[PDB]
């Protein structure tokens, strides 16, 4: 039960930076882990095989919540990743100057209960820097993994 995959669409480095903080975490506990960019990957089917999946995505738009680009593809696919069923958390990078603070997590969540996921953990939101998080990071890792 050791296959995890974890998805990152990330434009400054931010929620890839969140992403290898996770995946050295998950790796450290026994989980093979698999981690992939967004733009690398196609949707149909992306989660087959994979015990445990972690979506991340950055918050962006000029006066309305966007997906980070390369992730848009993957949402607006979500239904064909094989979801249903799967053990799934979501987190992501943004900025608190926005009143919609990391809203592409709502996003990702929100679709992904109505396409049957059992969310593990509620998201998690990484304001500014994210080394400056690193604590939070990898406690997160931690908290999803005792939810399994
Ligand atoms: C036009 C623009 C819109 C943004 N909108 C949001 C937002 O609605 N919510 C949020 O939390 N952050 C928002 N951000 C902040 C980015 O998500 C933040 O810079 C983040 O660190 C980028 O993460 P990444 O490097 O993983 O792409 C916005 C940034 C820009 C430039």
């Amino acid at each position: 039960s050791a296959k995890a995959l974890i998805v990152y669409g990330s434009t400054t480095g931010n929620t890839e930076y969140t992403a290898e903080t996770i995946a050295r975490e998950l790796a450290d506990a026994g989980y093979e882990v698999d981690s992939r960019d967004a733009a690398s990957v196609e949707a149909g089917g992306l989660f087959e095989g994979f015990d445990l999946v972690l979506l991340g995505c950055s918050t962006w738009g000029d006066d309305s919540i966007e997906l980070q680009d390369d992730f848009i593809p993957l949402f607006d696919s979500l239904e064909e990743t094989g979801a249903q069923g799967r053990k799934v958390a979501c987190f992501g990078c943004g900025d608190s100057s926005w009143e919609y603070f990391c809203g592409a997590v709502d996003a990702i969540e929100e679709k992904l209960k109505n396409l049957g996921a059992e969310i593990v953990q509620d998201g998690l939101r990484i304001d500014g820097d994210p080394r400056a998080a690193r604590d939070d990071i990898v406690g997160w890792a931690h908290d999803v993994r005792g939810a399994i």
